[PDB]
Parts: C-alpha cells; structure tokens; sequence
C-alpha cells in the first residue's frame, strides 16, 4: 500500500479529534479573537522555524530528499511576515513561546537530528493540512477577524508560489511515494504522524486554557 494512502488512513481518526478540539471548535464556527489568532500564529512561527530547520538539514538525505520543496511549501518567512503584522517591528520579542509550541519543537529537533527517516511524518501533517483545511481556516479568519483579501496578516495561508493546491498535493503524495520504504520505516512513519497530530492538539489545549485563564 501506498505510503500517501497509508498515512491518510493511519491519522484519518485523530483528525476528527483535532478539529473538535475546543479552540478548532470555536475558531470554525468564527470565533476567533485575535488573541486567540495571535497566540496560534505565534505558536506556528514556531514550529515551522524548528521543522524547516529540521528540513534543510535533511535536505540531502534521500529518506527526506524527494519531499524537498522549499520554494513551494516553506511557511517561515510567511510566518515572519505575519509576526510583523500582529505583533509590530518588535515582534521577536513580543511573540510567546508556551510549554505545549517547545514540547512540539523539541520532538521535531529529535526527529530531524536523530530519526530523519521520520521527518516526512511531520511534513505531511503540518503542509498537507495546510494545503487542504487550511484554506477553508483562511476564509473563516479573514472573515472574523475583518481582515483584507489582499492577505496581510493571513501570508501563512498564501502559497503565492503553487499555482492549484490540489494538483501541488496529488504531486507532493506521488513523491512521497518514491520514497524507499520498508515495513519498519512504513509502521513508524505512520505512528510518527499520529504522534505530530497529539502534538498539535496538545497546543490547541493548552491555548484554549490560557485563553480560559
Ligand atoms: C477545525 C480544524 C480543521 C478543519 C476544519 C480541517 C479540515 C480539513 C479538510 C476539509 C481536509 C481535506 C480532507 C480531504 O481532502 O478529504 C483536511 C485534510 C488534512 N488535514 Fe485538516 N482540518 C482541520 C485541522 C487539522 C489539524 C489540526 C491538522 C494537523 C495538525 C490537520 C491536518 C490535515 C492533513 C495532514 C490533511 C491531509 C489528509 C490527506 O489527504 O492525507 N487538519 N483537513
């Protein structure tokens, strides 16, 4: 079976918990406050620095190397852009950096130094979520939040260099599948990516709490 599919399938229940988690719950139904927006974008900023990071070291290393697409994907300098928008020309130290983004960070750290062969788990779940549901979160935040078509503030969800997400993702699934992939690398990878999605319902958690404080 298709590594693409087999990922799909393995995360397709812990998916539907992401989604209902309180903080997914409340910002599908449009509401999002902007401090509740600021904290996740922060959040991101993040975790994105820590895996394309993680990326670039691997850049070169065949287990990683045909999911290499910095140019399409990479949401860091969004990321920057977007820090700059919510938080000002000081954002670098305005922006939080909570307990739940550095467990996420350390484990994309010890992914990308210790377990490469694992990174693709980790892509997958952030990029093609971005490129899918994303967009969907896209047009409910702009539409709270008042923000312009013209995108400032919401660059992490404008891939100005992907002309069709849908065709970007049935390529991006394709080349997954050239990956080499034996039995053991196939079962971790797929728990590896139930393992990022905790991760990000973790966070969602803890926000929500901190928003709740
Ligand atoms: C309310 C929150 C969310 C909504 C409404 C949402 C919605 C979606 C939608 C509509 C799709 C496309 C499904 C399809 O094409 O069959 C999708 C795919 C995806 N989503 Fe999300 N999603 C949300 C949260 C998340 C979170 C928190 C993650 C990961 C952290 C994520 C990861 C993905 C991934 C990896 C895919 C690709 C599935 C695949 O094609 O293999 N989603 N999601």
């Amino acid at each position: 079976q298709d590594l693409s599919e087999a990922l799909k399938e393995a995360t397709k229940e812990v998916h539907i918990r992401a989604e209902n988690s309180e903080f997914m719950r409340n910002f599908q139904k449009g509401q999002v406050s902007r401090e509740g927006f600021k904290l996740v974008m922060a959040s991101l900023y993040h975790i994105y620095t820590a895996l394309e990071e993680e990326i670039e070291r691997n850049k070169q290393n065949p287990v990683y190397a045909p999911l290499y697409f910095p140019e399409e994907l990479h949401r860091r300098a969004a990321l920057e852009q977007d820090m700059a928008f919510w938080y000002g020309p000081h954002w670098q130290e305005a922006i939080p950096y909570t307990p739940a983004t550095q467990h996420y960070v350390k484990r994309l750290h010890e992914v990308g130094g210790t377990h490469p062969e694992l990174l693709v788990a980790h892509a997958y779940t952030r990029y093609l979520g971005d490129l899918s549901g994303g967009q969907v979160l896209k047009k409910i935040a702009q539409k709270a939040m008042a923000l312009p078509s013209s995108g400032e503030g919401l660059a992490f969800f404008t891939f100005p260099s992907i002309d069709n997400p849908t065709k970007f993702k049935q390529l991006y699934r394709a080349r997954m599948n050239t990956l080499e992939m034996t039995p053991e690398v196939k079962h971790r990878v797929t728990e590896e990516a139930k393992t990022a999605f905790l991760l990000n319902i973790e966070l969602f958690e803890e926000l929500q709490a901190l928003l709740t404080e």
